[PDB]
């Protein structure tokens, strides 16, 4: 396409919303190709990712842990507007993974504090694919402080499975796992810092050991449990997009399997079916298609049962309706 | 189907064998849908894992580790009575990866020493799928103490390549591999408990370094080596099911390859063929399809070598026939 | 095949290169079945690895790190002599991933220093595998100290994609990925050693703990980059071929995709296609297809950033061409 050609096409301004809800639009494209916009404030900002009060120096997109989930359609435009306000401390960019060029954007996006600038690319490729900042010489610090998160490009058709058939799904999750390493003293509590910078030289030694302190969903242990549990209903079609910039990843929903996923989070590439647990190489992002089938509480962790149990990875859903007996059934309850 | 449907069909008790060997069952289905009845007692017994006389407080499925191999066929109804005796001391459970509902099962089962419960589910995806013990808040350390094992759902028409060709073994072999986290004392030894609840917080450390101080088959270093090696012969066509609940692996048939593996574990996804090395993630299990074409003794390894060759992961393999100088031969022995 | 047809085969004689380039060879296979010929020396030398002066004892293939990628065609037969120089201090041998027999030819192949040996095995699967020393009794030790390098068995009809379409590259370059374990001393100092078994007992405590101290390409931090960075040109098709004999990678094009990528390395196993990282588990090798749709500076990572930025997993591609403003543009460039 030509600059004149680009220039004509429409455009549409989108309201980002945080993880893991994502923010409207339809499956199946609505009309040509557009240049969709998106706007996005970088701040540094302290977080708490456990019960016992741990802080973590944040690197965050929009705010948030993971970043928002922006959705486009193959051929589309994305067009961010990224910022740096000046109360932050250090330089940002962005790399898409979905974009071709100049390290996914990385090399035309560099801002330091005071600065924006706005990048646009064609998204050529349907799938789920992450993004993350990585300013040379700093990559791994940004993007294990949490400064990642994924898009997704939907074929202009919707999502089909391997043979061709349509996939619509009722509603959609985006769930970032993020993997801390927080320093800790010598008594082996998790140690807190005035600014970033203080944090550095203790923390890329943590990182080093290549072994997390802490491997969380929405930035923090038991972020999606509670209140803020995902839920669904018997026969809800659920879209679960999971995204690890970093470290590998390997998804299960307890009680429930991954009927569809792509697990290259590529949508060109087949689905595997009827999956019990999926796998997520670190610096990708993968979903799965499942339709509920029984009502009740379900994990849905890092099948590392010590990364969900231990160190964080673990979210819930509550799901309603009526339990399917021919399914499941207690023959004989817990008895003596 | 109606309630007086599923109440009609057949039962069938099955008696179980110890891995790696599997009970009897016939690939193709032989009748309809029927409710297939395991039994398993819940062991809590003291093992010994290497060559120094390293002890594990091992929670076992029928007294091994791995648990035994359950084999069904699609749509047939698995209904297992567990049982917990008197003599043990913990609560356990089960979760079949198979299973949909209840957090696969584990909801359901819940069982203190001196109770049973029975379990029925419908088998509605075709594959190879790990179970495991799972009681709320120490899920971890039960399945790492080796309480988990695998199931295998067959199409009822047998297995089939990805063209639709039949694939039929002439054997089949369950390795479960397992993770094991042994405290050591400031010397270096490996430490001994009087009871499994004794060990919990020093074991609980260990697994949050995510490092293992051994990885084995069959529950100990050297369980499927010499005099217990897996046999084959020159055209005999194998079925090796691999499981691991907590941790990835990469099996690797050393001198052979895995002429059709679903990696995944799942029938209904395409195998993958011609495999030097396949990858099992965490929470899964997988199975590889080969034919023999040389004799001599195989070692059959999780490909981390440091994981095989120094904690354990090594089985070999025993092969009768014919040697094929077509496919190797020594054209000059080693010589000065 | 007869011992007699074999004989009468013609046989070809290939001069080998130091990776990341790969000796000539057709794509398409040029006649019928040939005995390909390849020689390769076995170097135990000093490398150093880091700026820092780390060093470590390589056993090198060839004398280099990782060894060179050897190409035949399917069902061709591979000829190496391999030789152990007087100069040597360990025995060696060689398994091919690729062979079929005798622990991939390394029971055939066990070479003391002074000794040579000759072995031929035909190249019946298609696709890229793992070559690597496996000494019985000390197996991780000779891998992990970087004798370990790929082949490639080329279909005779070339490479296709997953509908039987034509994909023929323009150059091939061939990625080692080395895990190294090297010891410190009570300051965090890498200790040096000056004979390969004097430093054994204390890099087998390395390898244990999992954790590499490093992790290269081509044997050293930085070694594809610079004088030694990979080239291409915008719309050049490049073939990355990628292995790790033992532990596992996630391979990433900064800046682009893995237009095909055949994960598992086998030819006949469909490629996933689009990718933005994808996954080699240890034990493999695999191989990316893309064709360059932008000029600049690539980087090509393990996507574990940490692997990749602070223990030395990151190569360059320097690409050369115009700018394509439709796939990527700086719509407003860094600014207040
Ligand atoms: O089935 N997940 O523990
Ligand atoms: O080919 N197994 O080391
Ligand atoms: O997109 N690689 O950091
Ligand atoms: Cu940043
Ligand atoms: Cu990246
Ligand atoms: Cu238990
Ligand atoms: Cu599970
Ligand atoms: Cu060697
Ligand atoms: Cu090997």
């Amino acid at each position: 396409a030509t600059a004149a050609e680009i220039a004509a096409l429409p455009r549409q301004k989108v309201e980002l919303v945080d993880p893991p809800f994502v923010h409207a639009h339809s499956q199946v494209a609505e009309g040509g190709p557009k240049v969709v916009e998106f706007t996005m404030v970088i701040e540094e900002k302290k977080i708490v990712i456990d019960d016992a009060g741990t802080e973590v120096h944040a690197m965050a997109f929009n705010g948030t842990v993971p970043g928002p989930l922006m959705v486009v359609h193959q051929d589309d435009y994305l067009e961010l507007t990224l910022i740096n306000p000046e109360t932050n401390t250090l330089m940002h960019n962005i790399d898409f993974h979905a974009a071709t060029g100049a390290l996914g954007g990385g090399g035309l996006t560099e801002i330091n504090p005071g600065e924006k600038t706005i990048l646009r690319f064609k998204a050529t490729k349907p799938g789920v694919f992450v993004y993350h900042c990585a300013p040379p010489g700093m990559v791994p610090w940004h993007v294990v402080s949490g400064m990642n998160g994924a898009i997704m490009v939907l074929p202009r058709e919707g999502l089909h499975d391997g043979k061709g058939k349509a996939l619509t799904y009722d509603k959609i999750y985006y769930v970032g796992e993020q993997d801390f390493y927080v320093p800790r003293d010598e008594n082996g509590k998790y140690k807190k810092y005035e600014a970033p910078g203080d944090a550095y030289e203790d923390t890329v030694k943590v990182m080093r050991t290549l072994t997390p302190t802490h491997v969380v969903f929405n930035g923090a242990v038991g972020a999606l449990t509670g209140d803020k549990a995902m839920t669904a209903a018997v026969g809800e079609k659920v879209l679960i997009v999971h995204s690890q910039a970093n470290r590998d990843t390997r998804p299960h929903l307890v009680g429930g399997h991954g009927d569809y996923v792509w697990a290259t989070g590529k949508f060109n590439t087949p689905p595997d079916v009827d999956q019990e647990t999926w796998f997520i190489p670190g610096g990708a992002a993968g979903a799965a298609f499942y339709t509920f089938q029984q009502p009740g509480i379900y994990a849905y962790v890092n099948h590392n049962l010590i990364e969900a149990f231990e160190l964080g990875a673990a979210a819930h859903f509550k799901v309603t309706g009526e339990w399917n007996d021919d399914l499941m059934t207690s023959v004989l309850a817990p008895s003596g």
